[PDB]
């Protein structure tokens, strides 16, 4: 599982 | 920035 937030 | 890898 990958999560990115900017 | 936030990143998660599980």
């Amino acid at each position: 599982e990958f999560i990115a937030w900017l």
